[PDB]
């Protein structure tokens, strides 16, 4: 516990197992983001407390982090993110919901931070299957399971500083939250095949997100879901 | 004065059976030889023609998919409630082949001759189709029409006293195959989001596992659409 931990996420999934690694490991502090959305959870602002960071922590551990750090944090004090995507592929934002569309593979992935988002040396990664019938929502539910298993597997290591982490071959992709919105919009008009209208469809069913929506004849937006279920 | 004869196998129509038979009484409902509807009794109404024509003034049959001996239509008068509107989409499960063709739905009542769905219309009403309705939300309405038109109509079809006056063409009849071919999805299949979107809509009924497709691993896979229009 000579390891003093800063823990940084907006994510109520990733939030609550912080709050695990705290009962389990002690030394360690909890905050959001000043745009986070958790309830009752502090902000550190990231970008006016470097000089704080760097003396206060030993190291800061972020999950699901999108904004870049400070080169000078990076230097400063070792850096991790755990991101819920499989590096290098899709990396940045809702990574699932790219998967189910170009069949990249998704996971959690667990790398240091550099200057790039979603990027550099990796520490720990799991691949997630994207079944026929899975939706957004469903593939997401496993990866926040992945993430507890993964994180929790590896906390030690990570805390200890006892891997080696390894750079992935490629660039892969990035996305952003404005490629996420683009998805949003139906064109009834698209042409396509029944696997391609299938797969955005459910690219953009998560739970009850009112994600997909397209304008009708009379000018009226309806918003649609869809409903995949495997025989028994 | 009037003995009627009620034939149906739909649970829906067999409970507006059950109310005119409170209101008129010399009325008994009965269902057919393969209809499932628990406690029923059973006319196979193709060996009882003789008792059939001695015993009842009227015969009227609800959502009927088997024809009528030529016997039975000359010997007593017999009326047919259809589930669609009359000619289009004649036959099976009206609105799922409406809602991807564009004819309209509705309601028939209808004289019953040598043919399924055909022969004189007595009274009919249509159903709108909205763009986020589904096969479940459109049969949902069909029978409150049903309901609605037959007990306005109830007395002169009692009565016999309606005029009836033949469509002006045959429209188009659909038979069990044919929904059924429309249950398999072809994920290779090229077309208009708006068209996918309609068979996805059109074979939408509530819980029903209608449509499917086998995936590459050869897993049976069911799909269904949930559409939601913004408040008005
Ligand atoms: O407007 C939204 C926001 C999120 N999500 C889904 O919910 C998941 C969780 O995203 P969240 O904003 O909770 O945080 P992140 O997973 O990016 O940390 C995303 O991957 C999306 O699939 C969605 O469908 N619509
Ligand atoms: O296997 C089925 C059977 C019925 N239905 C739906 O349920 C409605 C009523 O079906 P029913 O068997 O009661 O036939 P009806 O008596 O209306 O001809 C149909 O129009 C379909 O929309 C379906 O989707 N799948
Ligand atoms: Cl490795």
């Amino acid at each position: 516990s000579m390891v003093t931990i800063l823990i940084l996420t907006d994510n109520v999934h990733a939030h609550a197992l912080a709050v695990d690694l705290q009962a389990r490991h002690g030394d360690m502090d909890v905050y959001q983001s000043p745009i986070g959305q958790l309830p009752g959870v502090p902000r550190c602002d990231v970008a006016e407390r470097v000089a704080e960071i760097v003396e206060r922590y030993d190291l800061v551990l972020s999950f699901h982090c999108k904004q870049r750090f400070p080169a000078a944090l990076i230097d400063g004090v070792r850096c991790v993110n755990v991101h819920p995507g499989f590096n290098p592929y899709n990396r940045g934002w809702f990574p699932q919901v790219f998967s189910i569309i170009d069949g990249q593979k998704v996971g959690v992935t667990i790398h240091e931070i550099d200057d790039q988002l979603d990027h550099g040396p990796i520490i720990a990664q799991r691949e997630c299957a994207i079944e026929s019938w899975d939706s957004s929502g469903s593939v997401y539910a496993r990866l926040m399971d992945i993430e507890r298993e993964l994180v929790l597997e590896h906390f030690d290591a990570i805390r200890d500083g006892s891997y080696t982490a390894k750079s992935p071959a490629t660039e892969g992709n990035l996305n952003l939250k404005k490629d996420f919105e683009q998805l949003r919009r139906l064109d009834l008009n698209e042409r396509g095949t029944f696997g391609h209208f299938l797969n955005r469809l459910r690219a953009l069913t998560h739970d009850d997100f009112r994600n997909a929506w397209f304008v009708d004849a009379s000018g009226r937006k309806v918003f649609v879901r869809v409903v995949l279920e495997p025989e028994k």
